[PDB]
């Protein structure tokens, strides 16, 4: 992209040199097209919709990378998925660091006690929390919360991959749709979301934008993975997630 003017090291004219993002320029003088690069980069755009929180920083939010006993899940898999604890305001708040292919966060998901939802950087459609972990595989589970993700990979020692989706049950279909073209390096899909009215309809949806004939549907003794987890059922967890 165009970035400014610049006088031209060629021709020696003044301004009729333009430099663009590539770091290239051209010479509408001399009519000279060579491809600065570093002045180029200081001026690269970034940051998301405005508005939008900015994504929190753990070192600067007491943040550690606690268990949540009261949900079965341990700090180690807590610490492998992105998931910890910050304490704002004397608050108490859950992150779930949405991380793009090169470990960035690009968003996270952020929680209460009362269980209060705040988004923060550029919460995309695409977004899929542990998507950053899988480099494709065999098998992939589909929870529908980053907690039911999380137990999961409790389950599993975190050795398989197992992501959630973005904007809970409702954006089902778009998340899913919006990552059609990565949910397709694995031969399965195991669409693990809520047992109940809501979720049966999400399931519904994501079924269809999904690639055909990699579907599978869960079902759990419980409201949720997690509400199965804390009831013993890990059984029938573990039955439908090889
Ligand atoms: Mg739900
Ligand atoms: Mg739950
Ligand atoms: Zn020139």
């Amino acid at each position: 992209v165009f970035l400014y003017h610049i006088p031209c090291d060629n021709c020696g004219s003044s301004d009729g040199n333009s430099l663009f993002s590539d770091g290239h320029t051209f010479c509408y003088v001399c009519e000279k097209w060579t491809a600065t690069k570093e002045r180029a980069s200081k001026r690269k755009p970034s940051g998301g919709k405005p508005g939008t929180y900015n994504v929190w920083n753990f070192g600067e939010s007491n943040g550690r990378y606690s268990a949540l006993t009261a949900r079965g899940i341990s700090k180690e898999t807590c610490q492998k998925a992105g998931y910890w604890i910050a304490k704002v305001d004397g608050v108490m708040y859950q992150v779930a660091d949405y991380r793009d292919q090169n470990g960035n966060i690009v968003s996270q998901k952020v929680r209460d006690k009362d269980k209060n939802f705040k988004t923060t950087g550029s919460h995309k459609s695409d977004a899929l929390f542990g998507k950053h972990l899988w480099n494709g595989g065999k098998k992939i589970v589909v929870t529908e919360g980053e907690i039911d993700m999380l137990t999961v990979m409790e389950l599993q020692d975190c050795k398989y991959p197992v992501v959630s989706l973005g904007h809970g049950a409702s954006a089902a279909k778009k998340t899913c749709a919006a990552n059609y073209e990565y949910f397709d390096q694995f031969e399965q899909i195991i669409l693990m979301f809520d047992m109940d009215e809501a979720g049966r309809k999400a399931v519904e949806e994501a079924a269809q934008v999904l690639p055909a004939g990699k579907v599978r549907v869960a079902v759990l003794p419980c409201k949720d993975a997690n509400e199965c987890h804390l009831n013993g059922h890990d059984r029938e967890i573990m039955e439908q997630v090889w």
